[PDB]
């Protein structure tokens, strides 16, 4: 099955997943010179107040936060967003060195990590039918650069001891993802997909222009993670990362003069 590795990493998708090869992929890079203000955006509404975590699984890939999307409760509207979206689990991608990791990249800059805050249109009813449609999905991206430690994500790092491995999971109730945010909602947007198989062309990305800072200790705890599952030959969980694919027919907006 695919992953990461040099024999079935991105550059293999391809053959397994034709779209990896489509006119709309992700990530891609952010060139904020050709970036342009729009100013039919309107103003971007996370609404997290009410989020209500579950679970905290090792799928192999990365490890996901999941959400009782059963209800409105935690949803992102506004912004180039027609109607409401939900919340149903967050990850990252992350790298081996602080010099990588992100999937997007800004003028070429590559960041330590990356967060995805992943929802799905509700006029679809649930996430299998959102990923048939165009404006199914929105993707919050936020980067991650390594300095000062970032509270609200250490309950993270502290439970990943626990699902060392492929298929273990761990309660996670009680987790505020507002924590995980930087102040400013200043943002890029741009059609794309799935950074990862089916690499589905539902998406409409919004990435955050200003990054969270994490610590190096931080970071270093998601490095101890295993793609492999228990009882197996060891494979850390490194690299996890697409590379910027083509922009095509595709302009980046954003949501700043
Ligand atoms: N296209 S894929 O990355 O999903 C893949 C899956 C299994 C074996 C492979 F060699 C391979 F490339
Ligand atoms: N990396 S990603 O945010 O594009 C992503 C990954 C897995 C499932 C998703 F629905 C998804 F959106
Ligand atoms: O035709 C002019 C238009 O070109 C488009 O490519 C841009 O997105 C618009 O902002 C601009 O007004
Ligand atoms: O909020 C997420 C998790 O944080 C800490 O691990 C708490 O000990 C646990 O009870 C909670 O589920
Ligand atoms: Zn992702």
């Amino acid at each position: 099955h695919w992953g990461y590795g040099k024999h079935n990493g991105p550059e293999h998708w391809h053959k397994d997943f034709p779209i990896a090869k489509g006119e709309r992929q992700s990530p891609v890079d952010i060139d904020t010179h050709t970036a342009k203000y729009d100013p039919s955006l309107k103003p971007l509404s996370v609404s997290y107040d009410q989020a209500t975590s579950l679970r905290i699984l090792n799928n192999g890939h990365a490890f996901n936060v999941e959400f009782d999307d059963s209800q409105d409760k935690a949803v992102l509207k506004g912004g180039p967003l027609d109607g409401t979206y939900r919340l149903i689990q967050f990850h990252f991608h992350w790298g081996s060195l602080d010099g990588q990791g992100s999937e997007h990249t800004v003028d070429k800059k590559k960041y330590a990590a990356e967060l995805h805050l992943v929802h799905w249109n509700t006029k679809y009813g649930d996430f299998g039918k959102a990923v048939q449609q165009p404006d199914g999905l929105a993707v919050l991206g936020i980067f991650l650069k390594v300095g000062s430690a970032k509270p609200g994500l250490q309950k993270v790092v502290d439970v990943l001891d626990s699902i060392k491995t492929k298929g273990k999971s761990a309660d996670f109730t009680n987790f505020d993802p507002r924590g995980l945010l930087p102040e400013s909602l200043d943002y890029w947007t741009y059609p794309g997909s799935l950074t990862t198989p089916p690499l589905l062309e539902c998406v409409t990305w919004i990435v955050l222009k200003e990054p969270i800072s994490v610590s190096s200790e931080q970071v270093l705890k998601f490095r101890k993670l295993n793609f492999n599952g228990e009882g197996e030959p060891e494979e850390l969980m490194v690299d996890n990362w697409r590379p910027a694919q083509p922009l095509k027919n595709r302009q980046i907006k954003a949501s700043f003069k």
